[PDB]
């Protein structure tokens, strides 16, 4: 009930406390540990909102007093009238923050408390959310100097009326299945890409087609949107040694922003509540790159550095993806856009492990996510032990809207 | 209750009834996972049940069950525990036990393999030298000259617990390491207090950077006994790399034969605290772990010197570079000399193989993501995609205090 977590590579074990404010379920038991399985009414709603304005106005040194005392009056004076309420501007600014320093699969946490937060509750339409949206975008990105930011929409009323945003990030390439069997541009955007041309979308069928926004405002049909082009940062992917690396026409967006996700504060759902970073080098070149179901870049690079593809003992493979990822890093860094690199972004979310513990009493932490997807061991965050567990305020998953939504 | 688990990188989908075989904790509950941390005198009353599930698992394999040799061996094995409060394995059930700790083995992923094991039956040993003599014939076996093959040694159960077999080290073969005055350390930094243990007991040490230890044997609960492995029987390998020429001049070698020797093997409620096991090594436990670990060998730095790479910032990712070369040249270097070796991309290949085929067949196949991912290139191998459920099935492999800190010295 108190729980230690030990680093194998410094001794440093720390103590976790905060565990035992955990309040949503793992997936797992004492007979079944799911650790790497991907996705595991008046009456409800306000011990969930007491929770939350507890927290808060101990966060604000004033639990106890009559402003929090007055407030959770009001609240819940607000529910059994309204069967909802409303959070005050500093409450869902800490709320936001607060879901972002809970979400146990995020290394770049260390940050969590610079988010900019820009509250689209007022927002009614899907031109406004296109408003809304284009502003944020161009806010974070800021001439490449990236700046974290979320932006939320309206919070669910009774589910009929839900704001969504179908794309599963902002800024994302199309993918077009071809009569050649094979599949032009992103492959896990494919099925997206035809609601776009069923709703009408013309797509350039080019390999890295910026994707338009489809927008869902007051539980409406959803409706198209071409980001303005001017507000989408690009990089162009250069070696800073292989000359040759250029020819591949590789290219990357700037903007990491995170769109599919459910923000829960305070007992309230936030259904559309796009928010944004920087990426980790890896997560381009690792990942959107070189995954076979991605753009799967490994045979080709691997092939003009001309190294022995006969044997998978020469590591060929293992060659190829470093020198994709020192590209990538290398074309951010020169073009002046944020990016940051595993062995730093590791480093960083230690040091942040550490103030937790110290600060808050632990860090819930999802080993099998913030463990990057290369030269794991050689990262610090590999030879960390950590405790995953559910917090809240957080963010969630949601069904895919197409499965939900009715035309 | 079925159990779904997905790859998505092929969207295969598996189901898992296995899990409902399940017994011990994980350390998990809803409210906690634990899955990343690294470690989450039997009455004769817990005993034949115990006892009784091994027998119906095993006489059902062999598909005899209910028959009337099960019934009898069962009736045996009961008056057996009743009377001596304990009970013996035959043969026949040893060997399968063994093969299937291995199966169960949820942090392996070499299990492919499971069932081409040679079992050594220790149990008549008695003494530290009768240990040494049985250990000796194990590596020279599975060493066979470079083409390893899996074996394992058991040697005689705990009864009261206070006359315990255990190998002090926790491997059969592993080099020294001796910390020094100023700080830093000489040999392998994971090895310094075992070395200072066998140094106490009487070892003369060499003092190099790569000095096979001795074995420390301790035999019927009495004080351990130091033993040198003749060296003829120690098969190492140089590490030089394919390309670069001065790798052999950073004097790196390896030994080729994995065999843990610190762990207990639990059959049928019974437990056996010595039984070193060996396989071959994947490339990478050598190639990242024990060299480029900076607890252990800690050479990326020396690798990336050699190499002139930009080693000013960590985004010039000299040490993911660094790391590729050292697991080509082990790699290179095992199959140059003619000794088996797996490199990470065809070990989990394999083991995907292995664990559809145990869907199939067996209703499951526990794993431990955390461990079966490899430590370096994580997400271009088939097992970064893979869902997989982790439980702990009997008979199984467990671990156990290291004996100096339990040990009641006899002096
Ligand atoms: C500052 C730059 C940031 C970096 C480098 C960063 C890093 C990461 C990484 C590496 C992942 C794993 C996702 C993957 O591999 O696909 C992740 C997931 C996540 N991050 Fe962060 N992050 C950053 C900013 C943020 C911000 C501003 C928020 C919230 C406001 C956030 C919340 C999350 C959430 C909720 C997930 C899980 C996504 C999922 O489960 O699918 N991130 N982030
Ligand atoms: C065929 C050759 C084999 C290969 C390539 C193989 C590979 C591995 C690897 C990579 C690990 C993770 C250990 C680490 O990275 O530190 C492992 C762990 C394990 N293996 Fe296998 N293995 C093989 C044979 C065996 C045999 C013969 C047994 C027992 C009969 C076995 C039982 C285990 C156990 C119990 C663990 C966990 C050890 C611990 O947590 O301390 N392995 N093996
Ligand atoms: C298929 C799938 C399902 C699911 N639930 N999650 C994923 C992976 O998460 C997708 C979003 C990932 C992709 N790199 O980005 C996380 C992130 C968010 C932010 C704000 C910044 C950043 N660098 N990285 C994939
Ligand atoms: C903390 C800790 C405790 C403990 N008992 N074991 C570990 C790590 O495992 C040590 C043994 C590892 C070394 N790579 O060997 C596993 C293995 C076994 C066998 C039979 C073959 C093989 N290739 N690999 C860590
Ligand atoms: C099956 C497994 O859970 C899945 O592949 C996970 C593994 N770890 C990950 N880690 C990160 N950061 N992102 C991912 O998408 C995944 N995928
Ligand atoms: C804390 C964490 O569980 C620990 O470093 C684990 C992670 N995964 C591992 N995986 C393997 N194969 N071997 C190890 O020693 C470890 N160490
Ligand atoms: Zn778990």
């Amino acid at each position: 009930r108190f729980l230690k977590v030990k680093n194998w590579e410094t001794d440093v074990v720390l103590t976790d406390t905060l565990h035992l404010k955990s309040t949503l379920e793992t997936g797992c038991t004492e007979h079944i540990c799911m650790g790497s399985i991907m996705l595991p009414t008046k009456d409800q709603l306000f011990p969930l909102a007491k929770e939350f304005l507890d927290q808060y106005y101990s966060s604000i040194k004033r639990f106890g007093s009559k402003a929090h005392m007055d407030r959770l009056e009001e609240v819940n004076k607000e529910i059994e009238s309204t069967s909802t309420y409303q959070l005050k501007d500093t409450e869902l600014i800490y709320g936001a923050k607060h879901a972002w320093r809970n979400a146990s699969r995020c290394v770049g946490r260390i940050q969590w408390s610079k988010l900019q937060v820009f509250d689209a509750r007022d927002c009614t339409t899907a031109h406004g959310m296109f408003n809304y949206i284009c502003n944020h975008v161009k806010y974070a990105t800021n001439k490449g100097n990236l700046r974290s930011a979320i932006t939320i929409f309206p919070q669910r009323t009774d589910g009929k009326h839900d704001f969504r945003v179908w794309n599963s990030q902002l800024i994302r390439y199309a993918g077009y299945k071809q009569p050649d069997g094979s599949t032009l541009g992103d492959p896990a955007n494919v099925q997206f890409t035809e609601i776009c041309i069923q709703q009408g979308w013309k797509a350039p069928r080019g390999r890295f087609d910026v994707l338009p926004l489809l927008l869902q405002a007051n539980g409406n049909d959803p409706e198209l949107f071409q980001i303005p082009p001017e507000l989408v940062l690009e990089v162009p992917i250069r070696h800073p040694k292989f000359d040759w690396f250029k020819d591949l026409g590789l290219k990357w967006y700037g903007l990491p922003a995170v769109s599919n996700m459910l923000l829960e504060i305070g007992g309230l759902e936030f259904s559309a509540c796009p928010f944004s970073g920087w990426y980790m080098g890896t997560e381009i070149g690792v990942r959107d790159y070189c995954d076979n179901s991605r753009y799967n870049i490994l045979e080709e690079v691997a092939k003009k550095m001309d190294l022995d593809m006969r044997k998978t003992s020469s590591l060929w493979k293992d060659q190829a993806l470093v020198e994709i990822n020192i590209a990538v890093l290398y074309s951010f860094q020169s073009d002046k856009v944020t990016i940051v690199d595993h062995h730093s972004a590791t480093e960083s979310f230690i040091k942040h492990m550490e103030n937790e513990y110290r600060c808050r009493g632990g860090c819930p932490a999802d080993w099998v996510w913030i463990v990057p997807p290369m030269s794991g061991s050689i990262t610090p965050v590999f030879h960390q032990e950590m405790l995953n567990y559910r917090l809240t305020p957080s963010f969630e998953y949601q069904p895919d809207p197409w499965n939900t939504h009715v035309w």
